[PDB]
């Protein structure tokens, strides 16, 4: 049995991995490639994807599934097991994705092709092919998110995908992964841990009293798929103290996700399922409103506060956010708030150092309103997570993530006695 990357070595996009064994060939994630190397969804995949026999996406995001099209167009027929909550929220990424990038790598048939054969497989479900036997584990990263259980040939892999957050109080924990001769793990917060979630809360309902009562905008820029719906969520648990206000999911993509929720109650946490059981709705705060269209969205830019707003995109690479930064920055009575990461050499960052002023949409604008980012809503393990979820392997191969942030907790894992590599692209490991 060996496992070859096609995507995340030494970055944390493209995640996409070959697993060879009995004559069999299961790709696991085909995720597409994003910011500066979106053009290499245009290049080959670097393997035949007429041969592969079958594909298991361990969640739905883009980054994880954005190239399963591509691998249609390309002759590919076989079955993609997932998750149901993950066939689901697919549908609306890939539709979302498909209308919604530049240059296209794959048509609205391929789309059509991929979503055909998907097929539901749940967790402690097992998959037989041939002498393998897979089968999904809990991730706690997204609604129906998994990592990969592969043994056949007296051996035993366990491919991450992506390891969500415990502290956070929306998906279940992870599980523990089984005892295996090899771990495929991702390392993005390899080189530290997050900021204590509770705490992070705490600063998050204060810095919205302070700007709410004051009569000012909360600006938070949030990715569509699960983060929006974790602020949601934050905001009906405690919008009892906090001053009525209009709650603006400036985001139609959001939204549909928000929508689609209420029919995937069995993927969340004990918590949010006993809040479902009363009849309630836990995505949904008071005042809570979905802004669909240009001018509506717009219109908020000049109306005056007390308001939050969600929107993206949830790195300010573009979308309705970035038209609510330039016109509510230059007040200091309002208050940006990151609940996200912010990549290096990004709108983020240059607004994070806190400088005079900032460009947005060609125009430079007065930086008055207060910065604040939390990192503790984060949706990754952090370095401390990781470790634990990685004690006891003796064998660990990083993929999904920086350089210097894999080689950080790679460091730690080689200290404790575990062997450790930064995965290579095209290059086979054996299991
Ligand atoms: O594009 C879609 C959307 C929903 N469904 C199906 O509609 C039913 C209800 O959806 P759900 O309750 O499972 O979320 C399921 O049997 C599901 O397979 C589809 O086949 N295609
Ligand atoms: O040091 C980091 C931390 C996160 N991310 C990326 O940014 C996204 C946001 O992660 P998070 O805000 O949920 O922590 C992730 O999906 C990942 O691709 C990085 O590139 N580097
Ligand atoms: O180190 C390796 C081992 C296997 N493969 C890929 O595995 C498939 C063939 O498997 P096999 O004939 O080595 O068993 C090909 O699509 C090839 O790209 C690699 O890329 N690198
Ligand atoms: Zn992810
Ligand atoms: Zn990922």
């Amino acid at each position: 049995m060996r496992i070859v990357p096609f995507g995340a070595a030494r970055e944390v996009t493209g995640s996409a991995h070959l697993l060879l064994a009995g004559g069999r060939r299961v790709l696991l994630d085909c995720g597409m490639f994003q910011g500066k190397e979106e053009a290499r969804n245009h290049a080959p995949f670097g393997f035949d994807p007429k041969e592969v026999d079958a594909v298991l996406l361990t969640h739905a995001h883009l980054d994880h599934v954005g190239r399963l099209p591509k691998l249609f167009r390309e002759g590919y027929r076989g079955p993609v097991y997932a998750t149901r909550a993950t066939v689901l929220l697919m549908e609306i990424v890939l539709e979302d994705a498909l209308k919604v990038m530049d240059e296209p790598f794959f048509g609205p048939e391929d789309v059509e092709e991929a979503l055909g054969h998907l097929r539901p497989l749940e967790y402690g479900e097992w998959l037989r092919l041939g002498a393998l036997s897979l089968a999904f584990g809990q991730a706690g990263h997204l609604p129906g998110s998994a990592f990969v259980v592969a043994q056949g040939e007296g051996r035993t892999l366990v491919y991450s995908g992506d390891l969500g957050n415990r502290e956070k109080d929306v998906l279940p924990d992870p599980s523990l992964p089984p005892l295996a001769d090899l771990v495929l793990a991702e390392g993005t917060y390899g080189d530290r841990p997050h900021r204590p979630y509770r705490e992070t809360v705490r600063e998050f309902l204060e810095i919205l009293e302070k700007t709410l009562s004051q009569g000012g905008k909360v600006l938070i820029p949030t990715f569509a798929v699960e983060r929006a719906q974790e602020i949601l969520y934050v905001l009906y648990t405690h919008g009892h103290r906090l001053p009525r206000a209009p709650i603006y999911l400036d985001s139609p993509m959001a939204g549909r996700v928000l929508s689609l929720y209420p029919r995937l109650v069995r993927y969340f946490s004990e918590e949010v399922q006993a809040h479902f059981l009363q009849g309630k709705n836990p995505f949904r705060p008071a005042g809570l409103e979905v802004v669909e269209h240009t001018e509506a969205s717009k219109a908020l830019n000049r109306a005056p506060g007390p308001m939050v707003v969600l929107a993206g995109s949830g790195m300010l690479a573009g979308g309705r956010i970035l038209h609510h930064l330039k016109h509510g920055l230059s007040d200091p009575r309002n208050a940006l708030v990151f609940v996200g990461y912010q990549p290096q050499g990004g709108l983020g960052a240059e607004i994070i150092a806190r400088p005079p002023a900032v460009r947005i949409l060609g125009e430079e604008v007065p930086l008055r309103a207060s910065v604040h980012t939390l990192g503790g809503f984060s949706g990754h393990a952090g370095q401390d997570e990781l470790l634990d979820w990685l004690q006891g392997e003796p064998r660990v191969v990083l993929v999904h993530g920086e350089e210097e942030k894999l080689l950080a907790l790679g460091k730690l894992l080689a200290l404790r006695g575990q062997e450790v590599s930064l995965a290579r692209f095209g290059e086979g490991v054996p299991v």
